[PDB]
DNA sequence: GGATGGGTACCATATTGGTACAAAGGG
DNA sequence: CCTTTGTACCAATATGGTACCCATCC
């Protein structure tokens, strides 16, 4: 009994609304996508989220990754009104939003294969244009023809629900224990990325949680990081927030371990030698080192 | 015959997610 | 003086994207 939030804000950091163009003969079919794709550590997850689906699409696995795809248009038409009733929020909100419009060209086709005859076809290919990456350049050896406009969305961004910062974070957040070099402080950090696209969006997390701060990822500004850091801010706000509104999947233990450590730091074990031994053991099993 | 579904191979970079310390700052 | 905090560093892989083939169905 997942929230439909939830779902939204997981699908606003990992998720993808693709449409691909592919030629047969004479012929070019147009096929659409839906896609979570996730290491499988968190395979469960994304069964979870197709339960929330109806069960539509179909999970695929090979050794490290899992892939969920929704590709038919009977399929992809309950996922729509998820979404139409749950707005994304992220700059993934356009590519959504394109995605919904080619869709309905088809179904007022009743079909998704089409004779270079360019009209469905070539504002199809318009709209694919300015998507994702957008076109093959093997597109481009057939069409010579012109872009629509992006819809922009740079203000459009309140965040609609804690719920949505969950499935968000559940995403793209990592928590993380620091220790100096001399093993003898331990600190702990809680940290969201993001490109510079949603710049906009990352700061207005400074709102949210009443704390933290946001700064850049890396020299070459590409890539901006909302953390948090004071342990007044961990322990009081962030932490009670994520015990109301769970995380799930994998990262939902890297957060209870993180949250053991807090603890230990609120009583001051962490400036005893067992408190800190203790500690690291926790750490050494916690995220990319689980199990 | 032609159209569609769907499995799986492949591609590129934005997250993944670890380490480090000088400058607080206060009891 | 001692410990916390903000800010920086950055290698690379878990994400996010894309193309091809064929075997059933219309
Ligand atoms: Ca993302
Ligand atoms: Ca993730």
């Amino acid at each position: 009994s997942i929230n439909p939030w939830f779902v939204t804000g997981f699908t606003d950091a990992e998720g993808s609304f693709m449409i691909h163009l592919e030629k047969n003969k004479d012929k070019w079919r147009v096929r659409p996508t839906f896609q979570i794709k996730l290491d499988i550590r968190d395979k469960s997850l994304l069964e979870e989220i197709k339960n929330y689906f109806n069960n539509t699409g179909s999970i695929n696995t090979s050794n490290k990754e899992c892939v969920y795809k929704v590709r038919s248009l009977k399929d992809i038409s309950i996922i729509i009104s998820h979404f139409d009733k749950y707005n994304l929020i992220t700059q993934k909100k356009a590519d959504f939003e394109l995605f919904k419009k080619i869709i309905n060209k088809l179904n007022s086709q009743e079909h998704l294969s089409y004779e270079v005859g360019a009209t469905v076809l070539q504002e199809i290919i318009s709209i694919r244009a300015s998507m994702n990456l957008g076109l093959s350049s093997s597109v481009k050896e057939d069409f010579p023809h012109i872009i629509p406009s992006n819809r922009p969305l740079i203000e459009n961004m309140n965040i609609p629900h804690p719920e949505w910062m969950a499935g968000f974070v559940s995403g793209e957040g990592s928590f993380s224990v620091y220790t100096t070099s001399d093993d003898k402080y331990v600190s702990l950090s809680f940290r969201v990325s993001q490109h510079n696209k949603d710049k906009q969006l990352l700061k207005s997390f400074v709102d949210f949680f009443g704390c933290g701060g946001f700064n850049y990822h890396n020299k070459g500004n590409k890539a901006v990081i909302f953390v948090t850091r004071k342990f007044e801010d961990i322990n009081d706000k962030i932490i009670p927030l994520f015990n109301e509104y769970k995380i799930k999947g994998v990262k939902y233990k890297d957060f209870k371990d993180w949250s053991k450590v807090a603890k230990m730091i609120e009583s001051k074990s962490h400036l005893t030698t067992n408190g800190y031994k203790e500690i690291c053991k926790i750490k050494e099993n916690m995220n990319s080192y689980r199990k």
